[PDB]
DNA sequence: CCACTAACCTATTCACACC
DNA sequence: GGTGTGAATAGGTTAGTGG
C-alpha cells in the first residue's frame, strides 16, 4: 500500500514551477520553504523536483549547489529496529514506514531514504 | 479507453565522519 | 586508502487522475 496520492491547487503548481525555473535543483533550505509558502510536506516537493527533472530532462532529450540536508542521526537503538524489521519485510508500504516513525521517532520520509540505502546495500 | 504523473523504485555517486 | 551509511543524482515502474 502507497501513501494517498496528492493533487496540485493552481497556486501549488504555480509555485512548483517558478521554483523549478530559478533552480532545479534546490538545497533543504529551498525545499522547506517552498513547502511551508504552499501548505505541502516538504518530501512531497522533494519528490516533485525529482519527477520535474525527469519529465525536463527526457523533452530536452528529444527537441534538443545549494546545501543538502544535514546527515540524520540514528541510533544503534533506532538502527536495530530498523533492522529488525527489514528482515522481515525489505519493502514496508507507508502504513508500515508510519509505524516504524512512530517507533523510531524519525522522520517517516528518513525511514523510506533508509530501506532504500539498505535494499540497494544487502 | 488512454495520456499524464505522484509515488515509488533501481543504480550509482556525493558527502562526510571516522580510523 | 578503506569503511559505513545518509542524501543526492539520472531515470525506470506502478498505480491514481482526469480528459
Amino acid at each position: 500500500g502507497r501513501r494517498r496520492r496528492l493533487v496540485w491547487t493552481p497556486s501549488q503548481s504555480e509555485a512548483l514551477r517558478a521554483c523549478f525555473e530559478r533552480n532545479p535543483y534546490p538545497g533543504i533550505a529551498t525545499r522547506e520553504r517552498l513547502a511551508q509558502a504552499i501548505g505541502i510536506p516538504e518530501p512531497r516537493v522533494q519528490i516533485w523536483f525529482q519527477n520535474e527533472r525527469s519529465r525536463q530532462l527526457r523533452q530536452h532529450r528529444r527537441e534538443s549547489p545549494e546545501g543538502r540536508r544535514k546527515r540524520t542521526a540514528v541510533t544503534g537503538s533506532q538502527t536495530a529496529l530498523l533492522l529488525r524489521a527489514f528482515e522481515k519485510d525489505r519493502f514496508p508500504g507507508i502504513a508500515a514506514r508510519e509505524e516504524l516513525a512512530r517507533e523510531t521517532g524519525l522522520p517517516e520520509s528518513r525511514i523510506q531514504i533508509w530501506f532504500q540505502n539498505r535494499r540497494a546495500r544487502h
